[PDB]
């Protein structure tokens, strides 16, 4: 730990970040990089990735290409910079605010920041304005992209080969199943428009002020260009209807592409959260999420 602490400061050092030693904090990590927060000798504060793997140019270049679109076009929130990006370090100084909550991953729970039984309003007005411009970043020009793009049809045969590819696997309970064919089959219901997703918004990566405004965005690892719908299911899960309605909303009264069947097809998204979950533990092994797939998909 004065080992791994000794550790932090040298790989710093090296890319002449210079930290104040008593200010280093290890973070909940994963088996790709270790989490760090620290402040320099100018009293910002950074977050580090260290590595845990090799190849991480490979690993991170749909991410640093999502998070290069977001800084050279997004004004109305933060999203991180990699000032520091090698295959030793990536660091990046560490956006305001607090996220609006974090899981609790032993009780399945988050920890909230804001009141859950009176989500302030500008959660909503905020996060869709974020959204709205996120949305509509012209990500085709770019020269060079390797991030997922779809068009609207697309889209929805990712949705239906996932499904499919989930059933193989698993199985999936037949009324389950029927929805989501039903929800494939009904071509109304399907977006028109696709465009850059963030990808995995939820309260712990919706950096928020004092006054619930959402002012930034991490993670930005699951970006993509595909139905911007992924985006508000967040909303539904954890304020219900009425918080899915505001986001809807909000987005759509700033001029984020809304079609009449919106909130019913994020309803039907929601509804193949099984699809997520599933993938999640065929790929991470996790028996958790084996246990927690099998249950949603009602088999
Ligand atoms: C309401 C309260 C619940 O929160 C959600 O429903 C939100 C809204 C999910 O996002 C929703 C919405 C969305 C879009 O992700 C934001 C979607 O992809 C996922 C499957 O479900 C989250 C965050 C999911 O995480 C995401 O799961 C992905 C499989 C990988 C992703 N990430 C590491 C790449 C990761 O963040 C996931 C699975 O539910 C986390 C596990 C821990 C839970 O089961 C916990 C206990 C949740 O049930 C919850 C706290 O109770
Ligand atoms: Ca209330």
């Amino acid at each position: 730990m004065s080992k791994d602490i000794k550790q932090v400061i040298e790989i710093a050092k090296k890319h002449n970040l210079f930290l104040k030693e008593e200010t280093i904090q290890f973070n909940e990590s994963g088996l790709d990089f270790q989490a760090v927060f620290a402040q320099d000798n100018n009293g910002i504060d950074w977050v580090l990735r260290l590595p845990r793997r090799e190849d991480v140019m490979p690993r991170t270049k749909v991410e640093k290409q999502a998070l290069d679109l977001v800084n050279k076009y997004a004004i109305s929130f933060q999203a991180p910079n990699w000032i520091i990006y090698t295959e030793e370090l990536i660091a990046y100084k560490k956006l305001d605010g607090v996220p609006a909550g974090t899981i609790d991953h032993n009780i399945g729970n988050y920890i909230w920041e804001i009141d859950i039984n009176n989500v302030p309003e500008l959660f909503h007005k905020s996060l869709g304005r974020v959204l709205a411009e996120l949305h509509s970043i012209p990500s085709n020009k770019a020269a060079a992209l390797d991030l997922v793009v779809h068009t609207p049809e697309e889209a929805r045969m990712s949705m239906k080969q996932r499904m499919d590819a989930v059933r193989a696997k698993f199985g999936v309970g037949e009324n389950l199943w029927n929805r989501w064919q039903a929800w494939l089959n009904d071509d109304d219901m399907w977006p028109k428009k696709t465009g850059l997703i963030h990808g995995d918004v939820h309260a712990g990566h919706t950096m928020i002020d004092k006054d619930a405004n959402v002012t930034g965005l991490i993670d930005w690892t699951e970006a993509k260009v595909t139905d911007v719908s992924h985006d508000f299911i967040f909303n539904y899960r954890a304020f219900g209807e009425e918080g899915l309605e505001a986001l809807i909303l909000a987005y759509k009264e700033i001029g984020g592409y809304y079609w009449p069947k919106m909130k019913e097809h994020i309803i039907e998204l929601n509804a193949a959260y099984p699809v997520s979950i599933a993938e999640f533990a065929l790929v991470s092994g996790i028996e958790e999420y084996e246990q927690m797939a099998k249950e949603a998909l009602e088999v």
